[PDB]
């Protein structure tokens, strides 16, 4: 899916994992998903989650 498809541009698919704890699979959430909400997702760094949200525009 494209989820872990963008995701993996990041170059580590730890996070993938992180989507897996909330069990996100529709390509539109990833927008919705806030700085705060990645913290929950699971995501250790700062860095990767404004990558999550940049990449996330790419989709359009």
């Amino acid at each position: 899916p494209f989820v872990q498809l963008f995701l993996e541009e990041i170059g580590c698919t730890q996070y993938l994992d992180s989507f897996i704890q909330c069990n996100l699979v529709t390509e539109e959430e990833i927008k919705y998903l806030d700085k705060d909400i990645l913290i929950a997702l699971g995501v250790n760094k700062i860095g990767d989650r404004l990558k999550i949200l940049r990449k996330s525009k790419s989709f359009q």
